[PDB]
């Protein structure tokens, strides 16, 4: 029946960390004339106009940056949520609290700035701050796989916010993300479920567990496609749709 | 003898919030045919770049962005200075693990991200948040006027740290800035002092108390002059230059 397809982007639609070329921007237009196109990703709508192209809410049905938490349908913003609506306020000051508390002990060669950096759909937490230079990012990246600091940090806050209905993420070199649970790439399938597909396709090449598409695809929602590499979605697109 | 003419750039050399002008460009060039000029604001290089110019080192013969902490003389970097190196690491550190013990303990509506904005002349310390809403930042000082929360955390940090040569002010809505004692305008007469000028003239269009000239206005070394505004200025170096 009527069929949706979704996609991440970075090394799924690009090369990692690229812009998608030009042949496979015009294989993505012509797969929708047959069925439908959404775009799902952690990064910002600003990343993924980026990577995709400024006019990307005109060129795919859905796009997702964000996971979701930011969502455009036929070109138009749907409906919106962010973490301290749905955790409320007392939660939201506790992990807070704990997490300034804990980054104050923390002995460190440096600290700087934006320990707690709030987003609408995480909290992104650094032991050293956002705002420090490469070079300290590239020092306390060293420090913290010598020390265990960010792997210390995450395992004390599971425990202490055991059943709060939080998740705990490291990632990148100096920060972890503490988001609700269920607001990885999930999140975008409350706008397309239940909505007419009689299938959703997704594609995505982090599908392993601990993969940030591992969720997502395992879903039932989705008939999901693990790709190696850009070239092999195109492959799997022409043998499911031409 | 000899004299320069310093000029504050936001509002005295500008409209306010805007870029100098060809003709005000043009002018200041003329007068550097007579005299010295040099140029301080508050902002780092780049924002001073965009109110004065990208080729802003060519056009004057000193620029002190970011209060002097950063200095270019003839064309040619001079001088630069942050507080992680003038304080030490082991001082940051400390300045700022009490800082985030403390905001952990402070009970408000709401909290959010950015409590220490890091800069290279300042830390910035918000026990709400600097990435609050404007509704949340008014929500904030009307909580601050009755229950004095800045007041009392800058209170215990001047008990605790000022003999390391330190200044707390509170300013604007949701946060207070800690700086070492001489980091506001001021810092940048070290870099003419020396160079043999007898007399160093300042203008300025927030001389009075709270504003960010009034120190240097207010410095013995300065012959300080108050602008209303750009034309002003311009009226009053007729007067004194011809
Ligand atoms: O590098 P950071 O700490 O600024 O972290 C940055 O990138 C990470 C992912 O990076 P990757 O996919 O390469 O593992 C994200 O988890 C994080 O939210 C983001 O701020
Ligand atoms: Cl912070
Ligand atoms: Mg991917
Ligand atoms: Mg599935
Ligand atoms: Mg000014
Ligand atoms: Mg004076
Ligand atoms: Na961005
Ligand atoms: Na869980
Ligand atoms: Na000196």
């Amino acid at each position: 029946g009527p069929a949706l397809c979704l996609f991440d982007v970075d090394g799924t639609l690009t090369a990692p960390r690229q812009k998608i070329t030009k042949e496979m921007d015009d294989f993505l237009q012509k797969l929708r004339q047959k069925i439908k196109i959404g775009v799902v990703g952690g990064s910002d709508f600003e990343k993924v106009q980026e990577q995709l192209g400024n006019d990307v809410v005109e060129k795919y049905d859905y796009v997702f940056p964000e996971n979701g938490l930011v969502a455009y349908k036929d070109g138009k913003l749907l409906c919106r949520q962010n973490i301290q609506s749905h955790l409320g306020e007392a939660l939201i000051q506790d992990l807070i609290n704990y997490c300034l508390s804990y980054i104050a002990k923390i002995k460190l060669p440096k600290k700087r700035g934006t320990f707690i950096e709030f987003r609408n759909g995480m909290l992104n937490v650094s032991p050293i701050g956002r705002s420090c230079s490469q070079e300290e990012r590239i020092e306390f990246y060293e420090l913290d796989k010598k020390e265990n600091i960010r792997q210390k940090f995450v395992a004390d806050l599971r425990k202490e916010f055991a059943g709060k209905g939080l998740t705990f993420s490291i990632g990148g070199q100096i920060s972890f993300d503490v988001f609700p649970d269920g607001w990885d790439k999930r999140y975008c399938l409350r706008h397309v479920e239940n909505d007419g597909y009689k299938t959703i396709y997704f594609f995505g090449d982090k599908t392993m567990p601990g993969g940030n598409d591992h969720e997502i695809f395992t879903d039932p929602r989705t008939m999901g496609y693990s790709v190696t590499a850009p070239e092999d979605m195109r492959r799997i697109c022409e043998l499911l749709f031409s």
